[PDB]
């Protein structure tokens, strides 16, 4: 029903409303395949709720101090974000900005694969 | 008032028997910090819930085809035991052989950190 221009503006909005997890909920397909830009083993994810667990344990582990969201910029089934994070790792305890591009693939109004380059 | 031979003893048990969520809420201490060998996404954590959602993220990405648990070998405060199993993981579709050592330790009855070497 939804075009994938409609999908974009809405997930985009729901993310710049820090909305995450509604986003996701919302438009991830079941069987959403995630590549992390970051080499390593857990890098890539598969599944719907596999990614809620990963995503609950990012946020578990970072303290996010500002951001920002830009797009979407569209190209038939895909559409890309440009994201901006001020967060601070548990990890390390120190303080960075996160500059990364998520590039979100379409399919039966379904996010079917989410790629971020950094 | 557990030594570490107890504690020891029952989380290997645990572990051995399948029970690894009861393991983790039995003895991970709310601050557990996680640290795998490999650099990558999920290689370092720390809080017990975050453990968790890392633990189920890797379950439903993992088959499991069986394997051992060997140990507990214990000195002072810590444990090691050794992990021997056949998994496929859910990105490559392929079978491998998962050959490692788990390190960890104990402060007040509970487990403080857990340290992978591959």
């Amino acid at each position: 029903g939804m075009t994938i221009a409609e999908i974009a503006k809405d997930f985009t909005e729901l993310l710049k409303q820090g909305d995450n997890a509604g986003a996701a909920e919302k438009y991830n397909a079941d069987d959403i395949a995630s590549y992390e830009a970051m080499e390593g083993p857990m890098a890539v994810s598969h599944g719907k709720e596999a990614l809620r667990q990963k995503s609950q344990w990012w946020q578990e582990n970072h303290e996010v101090h500002g951001g920002s969201v830009e797009g979407p910029y569209v190209n038939g089934d895909q559409f890309a974000l440009r994201f901006k994070f001020d967060v601070t790792p548990k990890a390390t305890g120190e303080r960075v900005t996160m500059d990364e591009v998520g590039l979100y693939t379409v399919k039966n109004g379904k996010i079917t694969e989410e790629r971020f380059y950094y």
